[PDB]
């Protein structure tokens, strides 16, 4: 029943990069000003909306926003939650930011209406500073991943720098789909750019490693206008694939991407339109992507080591993905393919792939795990997995209990077993592996 | 206190294939006796020796020996459960039938008195006709698979004739390390050999696919004991390869085999023995391997698709794989390597990997939940699971509780989304993903 609490962010000029952006460091806020937050409200937390200085992909100095929430009672020690929304849209209102003001009128107000609040809340319930960041940034390219990854690590620099918190802050990232990719670039990137972030652990799922293979799986899709997003995010961040496309738009395409470029088309927008068309159709040239600079802009463009022309970092700390095995949005198969490669690098990846879920089922079931798991990490106890897999089943840890299962005579003998010898040498073990 | 209730098996003329053997149906029994076992009185349950032909490696009438037991009160409807013990042992002292027997004598009980009680017991306690089988046979050929499976494929046969069970009877497969290796092998060959068997289900863990990559990390070893009983058991099942073997034993390696293939030589003995050899030494020629006949020889014995000099079959049918990550005594990685190329070929494999446990230990570990999951599989309720994986993390069902985790508003919240409108036009799913 009420409206926008702020001035749309092309008119506002916070959102706008100063003159002075390069002297600005990284990771420094220009400035700052109080904001109206429905989740900030429901948790009686105080939001808070930062201008910072970042970098961009052409390693250039400029300015941008996120939102900051400051928890009623902090944890001790200080945690810092980063959650990064699901823009999935090229257009400066569609920001996060926006998003979480108050009022029925912003566009991509929805994705945080959903999901968002009671991920915030627990992350505000539980103590944790919370940053999310626009981590398009003024560009607002999409699926842009090195932009996206140096604006979240700025804007935590940014969050700590405000609050004046402790560089050994303990951070801990969240994301799904459009920001599962922009999460899964922030940590990517997060050893090279930002080091001094200690990272106690991150989840994050439904994640595209590479945007060519799912810009593959979208096009000729109902979900292909995301494609085409896709496309558009991609060339506000590579302004030679810019000067590339422009001309080959034909009639058709010259007006699709002004349309998912303009005001109010965000996230839902996005979804219905589009639906079913060759991206293809609207360039001249059918092959598009061979020709370069996109062919090789999409070799960076990837966290699979197979086609990145370049060597995929790799993260060791705790994490944990998952993805909807059909998932009919997001191709399920080169997030395995990270996974992997980055389990023979050596990464601490508890992987769970739900077999029976799609795109929009499977945010929900792993969410809840997702979290718990968001838990520990702060509390440096992320249960301990096979790399590329997840808990094996343990009787009364999370599989039925050990009398349960056989009954208590059978149950007791084998906890008699333990360290009596093996008819191998060794001491036979207790039934639950080690806590 | 009290002594073998039987003659030695060479002594013994049940175990002596007969002249009428060809004769004898596959899977027919030639005769049968009663039999004392400290696991059929634990359990009330009487116990049988099934003497039943069967085929061997070159497809050769030989006849076998079977224990089964009857469960005082048989499940409705009739199911029946297969155990392969991990003999590990070339003599005919150390088979399973002669370990069930009671008293300190038997050299191979042992292995039936640790985990083997207690399981047994459960597929009694729960109404289950048990089998276990002799699975070397009268060559008493460890790790060589084509004899094992076809052995207790026959067994099953042998067992529903004896007990005039239904064909349809479903049955179930159990076994680790060398019982693993058994098991495997008679589920690949179930398919071709006994097409009749309806198999509900089939856990098995510590599996070596591959008895050259088994060897290779076993030779230069303290289990290396454990290869030179392969090699024996290999050359047993296959003669050309013995052929080959006899004339390049060294002095010593005439005794290492003759004292391998010895009476008493079972087990225990077998893991003491030939500690950190190189297998290499006995034989005159140093490739020894890569000379037929036993290159190829191993090119079939192998489960594993890559090296196979044949077609792999791919068990469709709900199955539970388990193996320590640091197997100090199967090679982990070809395991994988069966289950991952078996994914592909689309298997119902629920993998479970323990990421700190031995081969000791990890037999413990996956015993309830592998009894678990083969109760499952009887009811036809095997956790329906990404293959290659396990069940994700599922709130309440294997995780923390969705009030647990998030408290009980933000649960509730999240219980609300159902039925909604995701911000991708679908609707929101539940928490639990569907059982
Ligand atoms: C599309 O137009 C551009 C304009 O420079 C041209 O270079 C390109 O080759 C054209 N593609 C085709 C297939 O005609
Ligand atoms: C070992 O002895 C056999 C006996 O036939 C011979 O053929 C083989 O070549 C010998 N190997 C070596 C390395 O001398």
């Amino acid at each position: 029943e009420r409206r926008a609490p702020f001035p749309d962010p092309n008119d506002d000029p916070f959102y706008k990069t100063p003159s002075n952006i390069g002297t600005y460091a990284n990771g420094q806020v220009i400035q700052s000003r109080k904001a109206p937050t429905d989740i900030g409200n429901q948790n009686g937390a105080d939001s808070f909306q930062l201008s910072y200085r970042t970098t961009n992909t052409q390693k250039e100095a400029q300015a941008n926003v996120a939102t900051v929430f400051i928890p009623s009672k902090p944890a001790s020690p200080p945690k810092i939650f980063s959650y990064q929304v699901y823009e999935d849209s090229t257009q400066l209102n569609c920001a996060p930011s926006y998003s979480y003001l108050t009022g029925f009128d912003e566009p991509n107000k929805v994705t945080t209406v959903l999901d968002t609040p009671i991920i915030i809340s627990w992350a505000l319930q539980q103590g944790y500073y919370v940053v999310s960041s626009d981590h398009e940034g003024p560009r607002s390219a999409f699926i842009a991943g090195y932009e996206e990854g140096m604006a979240i690590l700025d804007g935590i620099r940014a969050f700590k720098n405000f609050k004046n918190l402790p560089e050994d802050i303990g951070v801990g990232f969240y994301g799904y789909s459009g920001g599962a990719h922009a999460t899964a670039w922030a940590v990517s990137l997060a050893e090279g750019y930002a080091p001094e972030i200690k990272i106690d652990g991150a989840a994050y799922g439904g994640t595209p490693a590479s945007a060519k293979d799912t810009f593959t799986f979208l096009n000729k899709g109902f979900f292909a206008g995301f494609a085409v997003a896709g496309v558009s995010g991609l060339a506000l961040a590579h302004p030679d694939m810019e000067a590339f496309l422009e001309p080959r738009l034909n009639a058709k395409g010259k007006q699709v991407f002004e349309q998912i470029r303009s005001r109010g088309f965000c996230l839902p927008s996005v979804v219905l339109h589009n639906n079913f068309v060759d991206v293809f159709s609207l360039v001249n040239d059918t092959n598009l992507l061979i020709e370069e600079p996109i062919a090789g802009i999409l070799k960076q463009e990837t966290l699979v080591q197979a086609e990145a022309s370049y060597t995929v970092p790799v993260p060791k700390f705790p994490r944990f993905m998952w993805h909807a095995l059909p998932d009919e949005i997001v191709p399920f198969q080169p997030a395995a393919n990270y996974v992997k490669e980055q389990c023979q690098k050596g990464a601490n990846i508890n992987w769970n792939v739900y077999p029976i879920a799609e795109h929009v089922t499977a945010e929900i079931f792993g969410l809840v795990p997702g979290l718990d798991f968001l838990s520990k990490a702060f509390k440096g106890q992320t249960p301990k997995v096979a790399c590329g897999s997840g808990v094996p089943a343990i009787p009364g840890i999370n599989s039925p209990s050990t009398q349960n299962v056989l009954g208590s005579d059978l149950a007791n003998q084998l906890n008699s077993l333990k360290g009596q010898q093996s008819a191998f040498g060794k001491p036979f073990g207790s039934v639950s592996p080690p806590l």
